[PDB]
């Protein structure tokens, strides 16, 4: 039947209608504009499987009523990747981002819907005062942070994350004998990779910003995942049975700037001479890559598709 993608104009959500379209898929994606639409519509050739709704604004809680009063019949897979005083602007926000599509779904559609797809991050998972070095995080580590800690500026953008997850959960505890769907979430960490349409800003700016820096320019910036990577996750995770209930941690590995300088020194002899120059807090998410099955992309063929689109697009 059909899949609900939220936030369908997302980095990561255009990759995921591909990847549905490509199994022939039924998709109703949901953006915020009639033009976002069209401009989706137009991009994917008119395929007379893809259709959308207009939600503008998922801060509130009845954003989706419509799309599953229209559509619940219909409706068997929901990803959600939508996402809109930090306790009134950014918090609150979130958890509402989140309880919403939920409440939806147990209005309108409580015994169609069988999985539910939520994208969450790796912000829920780390611990801000941790960044020790015997501490690893794995899927099963919760970011603390309280409510009240969550509404400072350093601790207000992980916290909405956290609770926007922990909101879910809890909707799925207290729901148990109002809804049938199965959940699961997919937590990434800083997302790489090439846009889905070349005529088309994200983390990957970090990419950009060192493709054009002068060679004088001076050089652990976190953890990678390629944004196809996370598309494939979201479509595995609401295909396959052990995923059921599972947080899959969304991550290959630490990066440096060097090693995208690295990169871009060897594979594109262009910027040689051009760019600076080359030079010859953990994760331990073994059980996400067992579970998912498939080996994730490696940061030179994240960084190489990156820089490619980005050189393609201005005629080098």
């Amino acid at each position: 039947m059909s899949v609900l993608v939220s936030g369908a104009t997302g980095f990561i959500a255009q990759h995921i209608v591909n990847v549905l379209l490509e199994q022939n898929y039924k998709v109703i994606g949901t953006v915020r504009s009639q033009e976002k639409a069209d401009k989706l519509i137009k991009q994917f050739n008119n395929n007379p499987n893809l259709s959308f709704e207009i939600v503008p604004d998922i801060a509130n809680l009845d954003a989706f009523d419509e799309v599953f009063k229209k559509h619940g019949k219909e409706i068997k897979y929901v990803i959600h990747t939508a996402s809109p005083d930090y306790e009134k602007d950014l918090l609150i926000p979130a958890v509402n981002g989140t309880k919403g599509i939920l409440e939806s779904i147990k209005k309108y559609a409580p015994d169609t819907v069988e999985r539910v797809v939520i994208t969450s991050s790796f912000a829920a998972i780390m611990d801000l005062n941790k960044q020790d070095s015997s501490v690893i995080f794995t899927e099963k580590s919760w970011n603390p942070v309280t409510w009240e800690n969550a509404q400072n500026a350093i601790t207000a953008y992980c916290g909405s994350k956290t609770f926007a997850e922990k909101a879910a959960w809890d909707f799925l505890k207290e729901n148990k004998d109002s809804v049938k769907f199965k959940l699961t979430t997919i937590n990434p960490v800083f997302v790489f990779g090439p846009q889905l349409f070349d005529e088309d800003n994200t983390s990957c700016e970090i990419i950009n910003e060192l493709l054009h820096a002068p060679p004088d320019t001076k050089v652990c910036a976190g953890n990678f995942i390629d944004v196809r990577d996370v598309a494939k996750a979201h479509v595995l995770a609401f295909q396959k049975d052990e995923l059921i209930g599972k947080r899959l941690l969304l991550s290959n590995g630490p990066f440096s700037k060097q090693d995208i300088v690295n990169i871009l020194n060897k594979d594109f002899p262009q910027l040689k001479g051009k760019i600076p120059p080359a030079d010859p807090c953990k994760i331990d998410n073994e059980k996400t890559k067992k579970l998912l099955g498939f080996e994730f992309k490696s940061f030179e063929e994240t960084v190489y598709d990156t820089v490619h689109q980005i050189l393609k697009k201005e005629g080098k």
